[PDB]
C-alpha cells in the first residue's frame, strides 16, 4: 500500500474517471497532487460494478476521454455501447500510459476533512488513521459510489451489483432473486436468466426502458472518426447533452397519430436514448410527455406475451425521461421465459428476508442466491468548514452550491460531477469540471492567493436560478431530485458558458484571499 504524503498541494478523493483526470492535469500544471481511493484499483463505478451485463448507456465514441490525442488514436472501441470490462480496460490503459498509480493510495477511505482557517489548508483523515494536509480538496467521489429486515439471516449467497465479486458467479441450476429493477437490475437480470433454474425479479416501481440495439462498431467508421476526432468532440461540447443527438424541432402534440408512431418507431428500431429528443417538448409539456410515454407503454404490452405480467411492467404515474433513461437488452423479452417470474412488491411488499429466501405479505420465496441491484459519498465524510459547520447539516435540504463546484463556508473545496450534473454524457461534463477546477487552482498559485470560497449571495442566486430553469420542465415532478432541486437542466453547452464567463471575470462569485 502506497503511503499518502503528509503535505500536498491538492488532495483528490476518488480514482474514477474524474479523479484520474484531476491527478493527470494537476501534474501537468506543476502541482503536487495525490489521490485517496477506497477501491483496490482505478475505475470508480467501472471497478465496483462487475456484474454480468454491466454496460454504459452512452455510445463508446462519446463516453471516453478527449484530453489525450494519443489515447484517442490508440484505443479501439468494439461496440456501440461498451461493456464494463472494456471500459475498465480503457481506464487501466490510461492509468498505465500516464503513470497515474504512483500518485494514488488505494484501499483507503476518507472519513473526515476540516478546514484550518489559520493556515488556509484542509486536514484530511482516513479510516487507516492517515492525516494529510492539503491546500485544496477535490471531491471526485462520484454521485453513484439497503435496509431489508432479516438480511443477515439469509442462508444462501448474497450479492450486490455495486460490489460484485471479481471472480464470475455461476448461477447454473440455482433459484435466484434479484431485488431492484433500475439500470443494474435491468442489465443483470437477463444474464442470470440464462443460467438460473428459476429467477424471481422483485420489482417495486417499474421504470421506463428502451432497447439499446447494441451492435459491433464498424472499424472503417471508427478509422474515419479518428482523423476528425477533435472536431467531433467539440461538436459534442456544443450540445445540451454533451453528445451527438438530433434535436427534434416539432412538438409531440402537432403531429398525427400515424406520424408519431412512425417517428417514434424509427427511434425504437435504431435504439439508444436519443428518443428523449424526438420532439422538442417531451420534457416540458405533460401532454406531450404522456403521448410519447403511452407509445412506450404499448411496446411493453406488445413484447410481453402474458397481458397480466405486461401491465405490471408498464410504468404509470410519473413522466417519461425525468429519471435517467435506461437502455435494456432483452429485458422485456426475459419475462416470456418459463423460468422467469415478476414479483410485484407494490401489491405484496417484502416483510423480511428469511434464511430460505424472501417473504412478502403473500408468499415465501425459496432462493439459493439473492442479488441486490442497488450526496451519498460526501455524507459519509465528516467535512467541516468555517466555524466547524458540517457540510451534511448545510446540505440537509439538498446541496447548496455556486455552479455546483463549491459551497460557501467551505473554502478550497471543489466537487467534480456532484451537484448541477449538467450533461447526460458525464465524460464531457467531467472533463469540463476538472479543467475548470484545476485551472482555478493554477490561477490561485500564479497570483499568490491561498484561499478560495464561494460568495454566499452568489450561491443563493445560483440556487434560485437552478430552481427557475427546472420549472420550465417536468423534472421537478419526480422527487428523485429533491426544497433544493439538485440538477442544472439548462444543458451542458450553456453550463459551460456560465463557468467560462465566471473564470474570465476574475472568478466572479468567489472570494480570493491570502
Ligand atoms: C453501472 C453504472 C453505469 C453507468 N453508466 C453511465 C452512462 O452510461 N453514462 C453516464 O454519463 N454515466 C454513467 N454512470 C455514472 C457514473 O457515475 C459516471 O459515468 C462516471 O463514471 C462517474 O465517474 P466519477 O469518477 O466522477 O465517479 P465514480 O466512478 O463513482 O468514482 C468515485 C470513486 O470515489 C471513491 N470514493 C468515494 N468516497 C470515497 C472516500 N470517502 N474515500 C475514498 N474513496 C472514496 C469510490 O470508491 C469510487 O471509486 C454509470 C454509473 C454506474 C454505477
Ligand atoms: N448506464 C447504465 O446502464 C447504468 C447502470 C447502473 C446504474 N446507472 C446509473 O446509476 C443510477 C442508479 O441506478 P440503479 O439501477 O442501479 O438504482 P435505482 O435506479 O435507484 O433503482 C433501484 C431499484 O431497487 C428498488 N428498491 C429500492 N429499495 C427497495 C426496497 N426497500 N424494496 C423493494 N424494492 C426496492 C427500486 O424501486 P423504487 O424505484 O420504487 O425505489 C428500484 O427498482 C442511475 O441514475 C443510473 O443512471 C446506469
Amino acid at each position: 500500500r502506497r503511503q499518502p504524503p503528509e503535505e500536498v498541494d491538492v488532495l483528490v478523493v476518488g480514482a474514477g474517471f474524474s479523479g484520474l483526470y484531476a491527478l493527470y492535469r494537476l501534474r501537468e500544471l506543476g502541482r503536487s497532487v495525490h489521490v485517496i481511493e477506497t477501491a483496490g484499483d482505478v475505475g470508480g463505478v467501472w471497478y465496483w460494478n462487475r456484474y454480468p451485463g454491466a454496460r454504459c448507456d452512452i455510445e463508446s465514441i462519446e463516453y471516453c476521454y478527449s484530453f489525450s490525442e494519443e489515447v484517442l488514436q490508440e484505443w479501439n472501441w468494439t461496440e456501440r455501447y461498451a461493456s464494463q470490462p472494456e471500459i475498465l480496460r480503457y481506464i487501466n490503459f490510461v492509468a498505465d500510459k500516464f503513470d497515474l498509480r504512483s500518485g494514488i493510495t488505494f484501499h483507503t477511505t476518507v472519513t473526515a476533512a476540516a478546514f484550518d482557517e489559520a493556515t488556509n489548508t484542509w486536514t484530511v483523515d482516513t479510516n487507516h488513521g492517515d492525516r494529510i494536509r492539503a491546500r485544496y480538496l477535490i471531491m471526485a467521489s462520484g454521485q453513484l459510489s439497503p435496509n431489508f429486515p432479516g438480511l443477515k439471516d439469509f442462508a444462501g449467497n448474497l450479492y450486490h451489483t455495486g460490489n460484485w465479486p471479481h471472480e464470475p458467479v455461476d448461477f447454473s441450476g440455482q433459484r435466484v432473486g434479484v431485488i431492484g429493477t433500475g439500470s443494474s437490475g435491468i442489465q443483470v437480470s437477463p444474464q442470470i436468466a440464462k443460467q438460473a433454474a428459476e429467477l424471481f425479479v422483485f420489482q417495486r416501481t417499474p421504470h421506463f426502458a428502451v432497447p439499446a440495439r447494441n451492435a459491433p462498431l464498424d472499424p472503417e467508421f471508427l478509422a474515419d472518426l479518428k482523423k476528425r476526432y477533435a472536431e467531433f468532440r467539440e461538436e459534442s461540447r456544443n450540445t445540451p447533452g454533451g453528445t451527438h443527438r438530433y434535436q427534434g424541432p416539432k412538438s409531440a402534440l402537432e403531429v398525427s397519430d400515424e406520424e408519431l408512431v412512425e417517428t417514434l418507431e424509427r427511434y425504437w428500431q435504431e435504439g439508444g436514448p436519443d428518443i428523449l429528443a424526438a420532439y422538442r417538448d417531451i420534457l416540458r409539456d405533460r401532454d406531450a410527455n404522456e403521448r410519447v410515454a403511452e407509445f412506450i407503454r404499448n411496446k411493453i404490452r406488445n413484447t410481453v406475451r402474458d397481458p397480466e405480467v405486461a401491465e405490471r411492467l408498464v410504468p404509470k404515474g410519473y413522466p417519461f425521461g425525468t429519471k435517467r433513461l435506461i437502455l435494456e437488452i432483452d429485458y422485456y423479452e426475459m419475462f416470456n421465459r418459463d423460468n422467469v417470474h415478476l414479483v410485484d412488491t407494490l401489491s405484496a411488499p417484502i416483510e423480511t428476508i428469511t434464511p430460505r429466501g424472501v417473504r412478502t405479505s403473500e408468499r415465501e420465496y425459496e432462493l439459493d442466491s439473492l442479488v441486490l441491484a442497488t450526496t451519498g459519498a460526501l455524507f459519509k465524510i465528516d467535512i467541516r468548514g468555517v466555524g466547524n459547520v458540517a457540510l451534511k447539516e448545510k446540505w440537509a435540504a439538498g446541496p447548496r452550491t455556486y455552479l455546483g463546484l463549491s459551497t460557501a463556508g467551505f473554502p478550497n473545496l471543489f466537487f467534480i460531477a456532484g451537484p448541477g450534473s449538467p450533461g447526460i454524457n458525464m465524460l464531457v461534463s467531467i472533463e469540463q469540471h476538472v479543467e475548470w477546477v484545476t485551472d482555478h487552482i493554477a490561477y490561485m498559485f500564479k497570483n499568490g492567493l491561498t484561499r478560495s470560497e464561494a460568495v454566499l449571495e452568489k450561491e443563493d442566486e445560483w440556487v434560485e436560478h437552478v430552481n427557475e430553469i427546472a420549472d420550465e420542465t417536468l423534472y421537478p415532478m419526480t422527487a428523485s431530485w429533491y426544497r433544493v432541486f439538485m440538477l442544472y437542466v439548462g444543458g451542458f453547452h450553456r453550463y459551460r458558458q456560465i463557468c467560462d464567463e465566471v473564470a474570465a471575470k476574475g472568478y466572479e462569485g468567489f472570494v480570493l484571499t491570502h
